[PDB]
């Protein structure tokens, strides 16, 4: 794990993001990513800012050079893949920004809670291939056969802990470095648990748990914060379809065709390929979308708003008025 050059720091420093608010729920980083010739080293710096601008490194004794250090080891880590790249977890991590602090749900949980989950989206899909957990296993890839051996049907997921761990045991990028005892062991834990939440096998059985909890006023307390982490980081992964419609179209774009590509990669190795993978099938976003949303999307925002995070009241809206419009586009092809 060679470490973070001057140069390499310089780079992202230099990056003024004139004329973008990165706190704003209608921030647009597709439009960051074409501002300049250089998407990554942008991208490393909305990260940044938004870390900074929390307040919170500051208060957990990391320093503004670990803070970055850890950026730019865990964009090394991020593969030219047309989805879940770099741009998808720097996404995630302004989108879990705007829940916490435009939709108030920071008032739910301690401010280490706040900082781990901030650093937690940057991590959650390291050294992703663009194949999900069902090619591994279908295939009987090396990883998917270690996963089954261990019990572990999380194939990526933990691999994403897995390097994770890697990057913050070097103190030159461990965001976590200034906590100990009970912290820092909350921190690693809270970051893993979020982590292997993200898996969308355990998608019902997350939300369902969060939920009772939610209802429960006797809930224990530290539980119910874990699973507001949890659910958290999942509504940042699924978030999509909670952004301005020409900004969710372009992540529905992209994730297609990884989706497409992992379907070719079946074919070519002979394994089962579902109609969602296979490009000779569809030929229309808009009704996938809409199926997504219904049966995905709108009930989980719908009710965690509900049943505890009424700031976030804005993400259901969006949802309505995106299906509209992809129902628009359907009424008039
Ligand atoms: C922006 O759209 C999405 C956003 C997220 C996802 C995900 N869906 N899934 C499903 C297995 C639930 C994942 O696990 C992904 C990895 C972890 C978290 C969520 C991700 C899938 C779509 C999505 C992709 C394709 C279709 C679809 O039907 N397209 C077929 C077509 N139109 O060619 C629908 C939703
Ligand atoms: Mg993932
Ligand atoms: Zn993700």
């Amino acid at each position: 794990v060679t470490a973070i050059t001057k140069v390499e720091r310089e780079a992202v420093l230099v990056c003024e993001l004139p004329s973008f608010d990165v706190t704003d729920v209608e921030f647009d980083l597709f439009r960051a990513r074409e501002s300049t010739d250089k998407p990554l080293d942008v991208a490393a710096a909305i990260a940044y800012r938004l870390l900074l601008g929390s307040g919170l490194p500051q208060k957990f004794g990391c320093s503004d050079e670990v803070l970055l250090n850890f950026i730019l080891q865990c964009r090394k880590k991020y593969r030219n893949v047309p989805y879940h790249n770099f741009y998808h977890v720097v996404d995630v991590c302004q989108t879990i920004h705007t829940f916490l602090y435009r939709g108030n749900v920071y008032e739910k949980l301690t401010e280490l809670e706040c900082f781990v989950l901030l650093i937690t989206a940057l991590v959650h899909d390291l050294d992703h291939m663009g194949l999900n957990n069902s090619f591994y296993l279908k295939t009987e890839s090396p990883l998917g056969i270690l996963s089954s051996a261990s019990g572990n049907t999380s194939v990526l997921e933990v691999h994403h802990c897995n390097l994770a761990v890697e990057i913050l045991s070097d103190p030159e990028s461990d965001v976590f470095d200034g906590l100990e005892g009970a912290e820092r062991t909350l921190a690693f834990r809270s970051m893993i648990d979020c982590v292997l939440a993200t898996d969308m096998a355990k998608h019902g059985s997350a939300l369902e748990a969060f939920l009772a909890s939610a209802a429960d006023q006797s809930s224990d307390e530290a539980a119910f914060h874990r699973m507001t982490m949890e659910i958290i980081l999942k509504a940042g992964d699924i978030s999509n379809v909670t952004k301005p419609f020409d900004i969710s179209r372009q992540w529905a774009m992209a994730v297609t065709e990884e989706f497409y590509r992992q379907g070719d990669m079946e074919k070519e190795r002979g394994v089962e390929v579902l109609p969602m993978f296979d490009r000779s099938k569809n030929m229309e976003l808009a009704k996938g979308q809409i199926g997504f949303i219904d049966f995905v999307a709108a009930p989980f925002f719908q009710k965690i708003v509900d049943a505890c995070l009424q700031g976030m009241q804005w993400t259901v809206d969006r949802i309505k008025s995106n299906r509209a419009q992809w129902e628009r586009v359907l009424e008039t092809r």
